[PDB]
């Protein structure tokens, strides 16, 4: 396949926010040539499931379908659309009402801003009429493992891609025990996902952070203790409080040895140590980065320069009612696509509606957040006993609400197995409000006593 030398819209990247804003121009103009260059051998598919439906999948034959059963069953493709969808990248300024191609395999080298074009890492240029960077991001690595040698990088996985979901689901039938360095929501997912496997067999799972307890840096100390002895009841020896100091090889084994003195042994380690976006393309193309909060600077319509738009991951923007901001979650990616694809079509709107966070631990425990969400910030709980319907598969103490705060207005929240209410949620975000009694705010999330 071969891109024309010329596209009236030019998506760099093939992921989620890609995806959503070509599914959007094509709304507005129905006779859109829409190019998604892509540097992933696949089409455009959703992250989310390689870290939990795909693992609760008990076809084996799962790692080659990339089929799930979502907890209530129904069963979906991680593509966000199949083959068909698409045509051919050469084919796209000739077909009659035109389309949406991905040119898989290659990666954009060069932006010339001045001159609406790319290059790519073949030479080939391509011309474009409007940009959208989606080049979201790519793992943080540990220094630890960066000083350790070829052998201990080899069995450390930076968990991002269908590639790493395959090798890890391997790693997972074939060694006795696995480590998880991260105690945030993808690498406590992990956790869970490698405990409900190695329960079988009675194999090892550790998983371990320097906070006092999984997602520490969201969620506030009594959820957090709570979250991580769900995670301790999923089969996961959980160390707390950890910091690495070095990592090393003996006797084909892996050695851990922490700060405070402790020492891990294991034979593979998953590394879930956060993100940082993917701004390669801002130094040839002369745009700005955000030296605050990393990222593309855009501004309320992520909008970077006259035709170059930014979204989903690589894009720090100007939310006109929480402040400027970086949001790394999928319903950010669908969202900020989305309108990126309107004003690519002539919308001229900013980023209103505000997009939400999610995380299954199972199909048992569910999260689901919203705004500005960081447990350093002043935060309310509220809490109550579950019923039944209060979790993710029946969805579709143990629950409540989290208030994060900052001028006494709720500026986040997070819902703790309370499922189907983002949009009251949104609705308190948006009216901010002082509220004389949370306790009261609480009742609109079915939270009584
Ligand atoms: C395992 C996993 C589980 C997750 N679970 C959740 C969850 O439960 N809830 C949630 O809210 N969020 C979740 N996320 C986060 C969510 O998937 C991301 O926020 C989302 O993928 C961001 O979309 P994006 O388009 O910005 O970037 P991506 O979807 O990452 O797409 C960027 C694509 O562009 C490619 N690319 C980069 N640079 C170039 C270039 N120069 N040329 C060509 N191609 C390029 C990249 O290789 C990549 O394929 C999860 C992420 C992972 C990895």
């Amino acid at each position: 396949d071969k891109a024309p030398s010329h596209v009236p819209f030019l998506l760099i990247g093939g992921g989620t926010a890609a995806f959503a804003a070509a599914r959007s121009i094509r709304a507005r103009d129905p006779g859109a040539r829409v190019l998604i260059v892509s540097e992933d051998p696949e089409l455009p598919y959703m992250r989310p499931p390689l870290s939990k439906e795909l693992w609760f999948s008990d076809d084996p034959n799962v790692t080659k379908t990339l089929r799930f059963k979502q907890w209530n069953g129904k069963e979906r493709s991680i593509y966000f659309q199949p083959p068909s969808f698409y045509v051919s990248a050469q084919d796209l300024p000739h077909i009659e009402n035109g389309g949406v191609a991905v040119l898989t395999g290659k990666k954009v080298v060069q932006l010339d801003v001045r001159d609406n074009m790319v290059k790519l890492n073949d030479g080939s240029q391509i011309t474009y009429e409007k940009c959208l960077i989606a080049t979201g991001s790519t793992p943080r690595s540990l220094s630890a493992i960066d000083r350790a040698g070829a052998e201990v990088k080899s069995r450390t996985t930076l968990f991002r891609k269908i590639g790493d979901f395959r090798s890890l689901e391997k790693i997972s039938r074939e060694v006795k025990s696995i480590t998880i360095i991260g105690g945030g929501f993808l690498g406590s997912e992990l956790a869970c996902a490698l405990g409900r496997k190695a329960r079988a067999l009675g194999t090892e799972v550790i998983q371990l952070f320097p906070e006092k307890g999984n997602m520490g840096k969201i969620l506030p100390e009594y959820l957090s203790n709570w979250t991580m002895e769900k995670v301790r009841r999923e089969g996961v020896k959980v160390m707390p409080n950890a910091i690495v100091q070095s990592v090393g090889v003996s006797s084909g084994k892996l050695l851990i040895k922490l700060k405070d003195g402790r020492k891990v042994e294991t034979d593979h380690i998953v590394a879930a140590v956060g993100l940082e976006p993917n701004v390669e393309l801002a130094k040839t193309g002369g745009l700005e980065i955000d030296s605050d909060f990393g990222g593309f600077r855009v501004n309320a319509e992520l909008q970077a320069r006259s035709n170059i738009w930014v979204a989903g991951d690589a894009a720090c923007f100007y939310d006109i009612k929480l402040g400027r901001r970086r949001v790394e979650h999928h319903d950010h990616a669908v969202v900020s696509g989305r309108l990126a694809g309107e004003n690519m079509t002539g919308a001229a709107k900013p980023y209103w509606h505000q997009s939400m966070f999610w995380s299954d631990l199972g199909p048992d425990v569910g999260y689901e957040a919203i705004g500005l969400v960081d447990s350093s910030l002043p935060t309310v709980g509220v809490f109550a006993k579950a019923t039944a319907q209060d979790n993710p598969k029946s969805a579709t103490y143990g629950k409540g609400v989290i208030f994060y705060l900052r001028d006494k207005v709720v500026v986040g929240i997070v819902l703790w197995n309370i499922f189907n209410r983002m949009p009251i949620a949104r609705k308190i975000i948006k009216d901010g409000e002082q509220h004389e009694d949370l306790n009261e705010v609480a009742k609109l999330f079915n939270i009584h006593e």
